[PDB]
């Protein structure tokens, strides 16, 4: 069931590279995020997706030396995403926003927000299909240090804003331990 | 598969109120906000469930006169929100994040974010569930207007933001026609 698929969802910190068929592993990626809902249709999601060579970059010459570079003003935490088969980045088209801001003043402070949600719901969505597929993933907040230098290594548009970025590979080792909230703490049901 | 069960989540507006198991509805609501990842576990989702009479009285005497009330400084779209089964209204606990920004202040600029996102997250989980069950469902966003009404009424702790409300019930009319984005213009794979 659907329910069954959001709980086999989980953050697993213990990657690898032993994934069997790449193009499959893109190609549900993709369709993750196209199924996704945005407001008014406005599908500001936007998706780097590295692996192999440009995985071992990222962490590397990217990620690492710039947490280094600014701590002086890590591992093996920084091994453990390297180690993993790829990073999905997310991003959120601003220039998307701002057009919709305009066409649709009405809604100027509302598109920011919605883009916010959206770039959740597009990260979930990706998370859990690839859950489904049998492969482990966390996701990480290294912007906005690394957006500059991201988005120059691999040409990417200013107006991609950076939100998260989905380590995912093979699950090496299961997810700790998680609690839940009482019920009664967060839902109201009335008739 | 996954895929396919976020391909069954459309935005369904011609919604009735031929729902065969509440307390099944009712179960699924909660598993799906259940099994949801938020930034740190915190869990800042928060839902007031409402079905029946209290599903009538948001609509006539909440939105509608509020909104009416309003223009002066419609329907049958209301109408057709009323004649849904129930409406889940989303909200996002202020309380918490502001603990979190004190407790982990390295991340205090984090938090409303990772709430944001939260609330996108939740509510399409929610969305897709009762599209499994067969029911259909829309999101509308009359928040802030109706959020001091709603609080009153059901006396909702003042920290419960309201972010949006989904509307849901049995599906009368399909789904209308939806177009996609190049992918070329959204996905950057890098090996
Ligand atoms: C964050 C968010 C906000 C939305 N706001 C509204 C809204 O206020 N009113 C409405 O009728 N639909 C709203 N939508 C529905 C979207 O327009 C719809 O999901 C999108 O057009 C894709 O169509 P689909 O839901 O059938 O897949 C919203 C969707 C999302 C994800
Ligand atoms: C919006 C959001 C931001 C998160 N930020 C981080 C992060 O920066 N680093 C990390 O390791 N996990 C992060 N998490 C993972 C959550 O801590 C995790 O999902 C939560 O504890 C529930 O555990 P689960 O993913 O195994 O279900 C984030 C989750 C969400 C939804
Ligand atoms: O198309 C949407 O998502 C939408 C419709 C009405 C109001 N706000 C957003
Ligand atoms: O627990 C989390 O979600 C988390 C961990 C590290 C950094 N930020 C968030």
């Amino acid at each position: 069931s659907f329910i069954k698929s959001l709980e086999n969802r989980r953050t697993i910190y213990a990657l690898g590279r032993n994934v069997q068929d790449e193009e499959k592993v893109i190609e549900t990626i993709k369709e993750a995020v196209r199924f996704s809902p945005t407001a008014f249709n406005s599908q500001t999601g936007r998706l780097l997706i590295l692996t192999g060579d440009a995985q071992d970059k990222l962490w590397d010459e990217i990620v690492a030396p710039e947490l280094k570079a600014a701590m002086e003003a890590t591992r093996a935490k920084l091994d453990g995403f390297k180690a993993a088969f790829g990073t999905i980045l997310f991003f959120e088209d601003q220039a998307v926003v701002k057009n919709l801001q305009e066409q649709f003043a009405l809604y100027a402070d509302n598109f920011p927000v919605w883009s916010e949600q959206g770039s959740g719901i597009i990260s979930v969505n990706v998370w859990t299909a690839l859950a489904e597929l049998g492969l482990g993933a966390n996701l990480q907040h290294y912007n906005p240090l690394i957006d500059e230098a991201v988005a120059k290594e691999w040409n990417l548009p200013e107006s991609w804003k950076l939100r998260g970025q989905l380590v995912f590979g093979s699950i090496e080792a299961p997810a700790g331990e998680k609690t839940f909230m009482d019920d009664a703490d967060r839902f109201i049901v009335a008739k």
